[PDB]
């Protein structure tokens, strides 16, 4: 078979669209959702911002604006700025000010991690500020000891907001260390984990009436490539737990210095998307860890991943500017797991979810 689990997109070459590799980076482009990505670039003396619309990419928006960081809101026409410890929220179509707050401490990442919700990491806590209102940033919680020093690189919640994970890296030698720090907001707690990619998903388990909390996780530490699936806390009342999965994450020989640096999950299919620094894409399924498919797709590193709704798939940016994006191939998968993988319980497994389309409708 010749066949593919999954179909690669390339939307876009951001160097096309003007864009100065130099600043095709994690500390100058943002991607918060498939929606909009944001460039900062010092154009002569002058500081820039552009925003490429995703359904309108070949007319940026770039306007003489100074901002350190700039992080547009994953659907709205609404963007939020910073300049040293003062932070501000734009709505572009009303070319207002929403709202502004002076922090004491710097602000060393940011993120929206929804809709209308941006996450704020200082050196030692976690802040979410809303965009609608009066309200100031709230304090969740502190910062665990384990992350200190770290470069952090995501900030992510589960869907209710009821467990919040912080992730960082650390050179120690000539290695990339993972720390994260998963805190639960209705026990009050912080566990440290030592992982370097993780999402959470929402999982109906076969039995089940209620969706199962996930939490998933890859690292590459000294016990080599490894991938956790867990249920979060208590299970809602009436469900079974998920059974805690573990399985190895694969590293070919001539990749001795590759970590994973990206996680997506599907909503609609329960895949596992994860990327690694040297661009490989790996598919897990989501309810038992199984490797579905691995390959090189970009010969860059990816430093910036997205969900991609539209497919149920992963959006990314690399450092030469190609906008990519993979997603399970509906009519292919079962075939390449029934034929390549050879692993018919999760053929049918699959099957009786009946999550992937099929024979197009007339309307
Ligand atoms: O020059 C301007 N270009 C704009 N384009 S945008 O699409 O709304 C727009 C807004 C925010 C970020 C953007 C990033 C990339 C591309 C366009 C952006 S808003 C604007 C000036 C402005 C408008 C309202 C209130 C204040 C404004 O600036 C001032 C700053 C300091 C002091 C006085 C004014």
């Amino acid at each position: 078979a010749q066949i593919l689990p999954i179909r690669f997109q390339e939307h876009l070459q951001l160097q096309n669209l003007g864009i100065n590799p130099a600043n095709i980076g994690f500390s100058t482009l943002t991607m918060e959702s498939d929606k909009f990505i944001c460039i900062r670039e010092k154009v002569g003396e002058q500081a820039q911002v552009v925003i490429i619309d995703m359904n309108d990419p070949s007319n940026p928006i770039r306007r003489p604006i100074s901002a350190d960081s700039a992080i547009m809101n994953p659907a709205s026409k609404v963007i939020a700025l910073k300049a040293g410890k003062t932070l501000q929220i734009f709505n572009i179509e009303m070319k207002s000010k929403m709202k502004a707050h002076t922090m004491t401490d710097d602000v060393t990442f940011w993120k929206w991690i929804s809709l209308n919700t941006v996450a704020l990491v200082t050196d030692n806590a976690v802040y979410h500020w809303s965009m609608e209102g009066e309200s100031q940033p709230v304090k969740m919680f502190d910062r665990h000891s384990s992350l200190a020093g770290c470069q952090i690189i995501n900030y992510r919640t589960d869907a209710k907001q009821k467990w919040l994970l912080l992730t960082g890296i650390s050179a120690q030698q000539n290695r990339v260390v993972g720390a994260m720090q998963l805190y639960s907001v209705d026990r009050k707690v912080s566990q440290p984990i030592e992982g370097h990619a993780a999402s959470f998903a929402q999982f109906k388990m076969e039995g089940n009436a209620e969706e199962s909390t996930l939490f998933c996780f890859a690292v590459r530490g000294q016990a080599g490539g490894k991938l956790h699936i867990i249920e979060v806390g208590t299970p809602p009342t009436g469900n079974q737990p998920f059974p805690k999965k573990a399985v190895d994450v694969f590293f070919p020989p001539e990749a001795q210095n590759d970590f994973p640096v990206a996680m997506q999950i599907s909503e609609k299919h329960d895949v596992v998307f994860l990327i690694t620094k040297y661009g490989y894409i790996h598919l897990y399924d989501l309810e038992t860890g199984t490797c579905i498919y691995m390959n090189r797709i970009s010969g860059e590193t990816i430093f910036v991943t997205a969900p991609h709704e539209a497919t149920a798939g992963i959006i990314g940016v690399n450092r030469k500017g190609q906008v990519l994006s993979v997603c399970v191939e509906e009519e292919n998968i079962i075939p390449y797991i029934t034929n390549v993988l050879q692993n018919p319980d999760l053929a049918l497994r699959m099957a009786v979810r009946n999550n992937l389309a099929g024979a197009e409708e007339l309307f």
